[PDB]
């Protein structure tokens, strides 16, 4: 049985600090992985020790979020949930990456709707929002 | 005694990603399974050392959402709950089957209610309802 | 010492289903049950080892919502609890017993009724009559 | 160090049923407790291997709803809680055995354990109002 | 390591009442403590077999929620939270000490009060500026 | 693996209160942690046995609330949070420097501030800024 | 053409006051009428020079308010309209008629009356189903 | 130059209660008209001289509110308003109805008129946007 | 036909300010009125020339209020209406009398007497001519609620 | 001095039905007046006895209201006013037109459509087209 | 019989507009009027011929709407009613004095209560509010 | 005595569409009139035959709504009202002047405050609003 967290930051000692059980913890990584090539916001699979033994992608699923505002350092941002609820989160790494243009992958925008783990504490996809009129419509069609 | 899980993922290995006791886990399938025959959203049934040794339904009861719209991948959707909380779930395999058409069985439209599990991120049914006068008329007569 | 569970369903093979710490497991009846003749929604006792060991009666406290409609198959109820939450329940065996009338004391269900409900294992359990608002208004007065 | 646990029913058998560390259990007594004499919602205390030892009063401190009706059995009562959340708890030993409690009165209760256990009363807003104003 | 709790009660047995790990439980002191100088609502430290080994102050960061009135025990309060979620507390010693006459006082309605919800106490009154003040504050 | 902590105080014993595992807990520090040197609200790092093995920065994702003022020690804040629930906060030791002046720069804290806070460990830790509203409208219509 | 008013008051030497046109007026009564035997809020038939022609029954249509309370003189009610806009109406002479018991009887609060808000009365209880009855009637 | 008014009741002495100029008026018909055969609610033309010369139909546009029910009496019916603005109308001759229905209603006149029919919403949000 | 007015003000001159018709007027007295015993709101009628013919007592149906404060003059009054309408009205003259008792006490759940006005009291109120001219006292709810449903 | 009034019907006796003064009248033509070529819901101007002496265009300025549904005679529509008052009005003769087209462009009605409304008359004369918030809050921002 | 009005402007052949009827009108002034010492939103009384004859203090009673803010031309104002109404009305002379400090008379300030005539467009006056905590004292004692 | 009226519209044969006692009339012009100079929205002087007589300036005070768009006409405006009541009006010439740039006089944006009669159909001033933050500064100052 292996278990599962989220990549929160690599160390330049090689370790990594994963969340993972509920919580933070400082692990390492099995030889197969170069600790300097995994992603913010990455999930991470980890043995029964609690090693790091396969980096995969990002979490698909969970609560969503509407960005009010990314934060003056980049890497953090501002969201705000269903019951007006803010949060600072950090951003995945393929939300902030330089070659993103400005339902195609694009640069963040306040009023996008981001899949976020509040657990962990990060941001990992956007999500795309279809106009009402359209769903509306194929609804009643 | 055995417990149960949520199959989220196959792997082209005879391993599984399986939601259960509270997170997602990769486990071994026993050679009972025919890992050939296993839907996504399905129930698996996991023996004490947590090997996967039966396939089942799916769950049946449980929270109801409505259907926002499928993502552009066809295979997650956009569900808004109670207090209009929104999230990104996966699709059941059912619900999804290239023969559905387009009461009984169909394709998924904006506005069906759908039972959902969030822990484990999966929408498994669509759950039909009926006109509130209908039901109003029942309550009344 | 010994834990209980709720009967969520009975098997072929003397082993069932039972909602039992946060969770469903599929657990075996001890010889002195008739497994057979348990009632879906019904409070089973189990030992130390998991093995179900006594039935009892069902769950008489809890959280209330009101029933929207039975839906198709018959066993299963779409309820809607106090933040207009709406959720699937399974029909616990006394609710929807064919020899129940329709239309205080025990008859077929309606919408509108509120049902005792326990989400977490998934059931409802009994229906929770509610007096008029101007009756037990009139005896908060007098 | 021992637990504690709400009693929740007796068995002709020597056992009680209590909720303890959030569920119900069956438990077994020790010699010194007195199981005829146990009150239904009554405080019991356990040892570390889950043995009720010492059976106390009633939860003093807790949660407030406020009690729409009692039920036809006479030992429920349908109570409505903040949010207008409903639901269905056992009336403990005080309650049911001193005025009888009507519609609109306020009840001490633990919703885990499904008990009320003590009428609350309230006093008028207006000489509340001139206690915090004068 | 050590953990701690909030003291509920005292016995003439060396034991107390600790509500600590999301629990009521009745624990031993060490000979060091002094059990009948404790006062209800004060933080006790555990060691690692939950033995009560020191006393400490009062829990000062938590939920804030309105005294609505004492009861009539003149030892337990009724309050009420930030969604009109009211709950029956006990008030720590020092808030109903015979002493008291802003600054230390006897409790009125509408106070906010310092809680601890699942230990079942209060601990203390937190005195509200006024908000047009803070917003002159603000602005300025 | 190791876990990980907010620094809650120091002693002059060189043990700390740490807030971990949901719990408040008074834990011996490595002879390589200046104890006194420690800041409140720090994060620490944690090994099994519950040793403070390492200091950090501080939380930096979470909650928001929003402050409504500092107490008369000026060392807890009253902060609410987003259903208008009000709670006092420890504030760390940043948020409240004696060389701090009076934007998106660091200054002292104002009523109606957002803070990072840790309602568990009972803390804020920052100061963020909030852009004006018909900026960001811009931003995401341009 | 002749226009109505709303009679409010007999006077001793058999002119009356009247509601009409928006305004309260002091009229005299033709020959034709029997001035004792009018009765407070009832319609008046008036003529282009506004004597006072003919007695009518009473106002059958308009605005309802809720019955609040009647007031101690017996003879004015306090209602409560739409939007909670509360007056004070005098009470037609039937509806508090000293012979009274979906049928005629004795007001209570709660029940419904058809007032006129300019002139200042009430004339009709009106009764109210229950709307359990009436959505079961539009159900079906 | 002639005016208008909404019949309201006929006396047995050939004259009527119409409701013209924001007011109830006892009016006189000409000899061309049957005052016994006019109908509640009908649209009357009026002359110079305030006489009824002419029938007509009756009010087709206006204020809509929803009826609550029909009194006892079968000729009045109390309606709710949009703001919950609660009145009593006389019915006009041809609703001399279930509770919902929708009804055309002049309130100054204190009559309702016309049963007004409603699309199912989700028919007129089709027609908005296919 | 004579028509009426409230009383808004007296002057020295045989005239007064009286609200009629809609407006403020600037009316004559026949020589029938003493203007020693006219008394602020009071109704007046009016005769077709508009003199003041006959002076009477006061407005007794119409808007209710609730008052929130007599101003510093004494004579007006802030009072709020069904949608939270602030106006401020004229107090006639009784309700200001200098010899009104305070009431009494609760104690004896009796409030029907005249006495100073209070916040909080409801008030009859003519909003057009700016006059408030009774109060009106209001039952507990509890009372009500127990004569509808007993 | 002249004033005005809104046209409601046309009679073949040289008379027309108006709105004016706040009341529908039956009124009579001078010469000057083409009534064959006249429009329900045209605006008329009148002498000072009442004379109807010129035809015109239609209100441009007034209420707006959100057209529910046109009426089954095709003559007439259930519109929604801002607090959610309904009314029926008549359509102004342009509205209804058999030539038109199914914007800023004239077209055949729909459902939402935004009209301008004289409730007094009870017409609606024109559809007056809504910009995208979107563009407008654009618009007020740069 | 007299009518009243309210003064709006005079003009340099001493006739005044006022505020009457519910009209502005343009209003001639008798001989004993010195139309030129007239003051803003001041009450005059109006003889059956429209003429002013006599010159009073301000309207003393009606609607009271809050002070949003003064204009630039600091002779405006925009209000704020009971249903949240926005209208810009004149402020009456006295409301606007030099010499007004800043219960007691004063400038004016956002917040404050003013008298109003929305028919004329005019502010009169200052109304003063007490604290609701003492106003509840006075009811309850 | 003389009454005033709002200009609606003038016509070539030197009449005009005044607003005034609450409806529109098509009355006559005196030679005191320049009708060269006359603008849509201008208040104008009547005397007691209804003669047009004077031109004024534009009506100062009255009820505000905020602008969503101006028509495609141009000389119209869609605006919203205090209950969200929306209205067309006409824009009073000055406030569409060709020479106006982008306190002080500007074209007309979006969410601008417009003076409006909304009997007589038109809006006659654009009204600023300070931000609520400097209005409650200086309440509190």
């Amino acid at each position: 049985p292996s278990g599962y967290g989220v990549l929160l930051a690599t160390h330049d000692d090689d370790t990594v600090d994963v969340f993972t059980s509920g919580r933070k913890m400082r692990l390492t990584c099995s030889p197969n992985i170069d600790a300097a090539s995994l992603k913010k916001g990455q999930t991470v699979r980890l043995n029964e020790a609690l090693t790091v033994v396969e980096a995969g992608t990002f979490e698909a699923v969970g609560e969503i979020s509407t960005l009010r505002e990314i934060l003056a350092d980049g890497h953090r941002a501002l969201v705000v949930g269903h019951a007006d609820e803010e949060r600072v989160v950090w951003l995945a790494d393929p939300l902030i990456a330089e070659d993103l243009p400005d339902t195609r992958p694009r640069k963040l925008r306040p009023g996008d709707s981001l899949l976020v783990d509040t657990k962990a504490g990060y941001a990992f996809e956007r999500i795309p929002k279809a106009e009402v009129e359209d769903l509306v419509l194929e609804e009643l069609v």
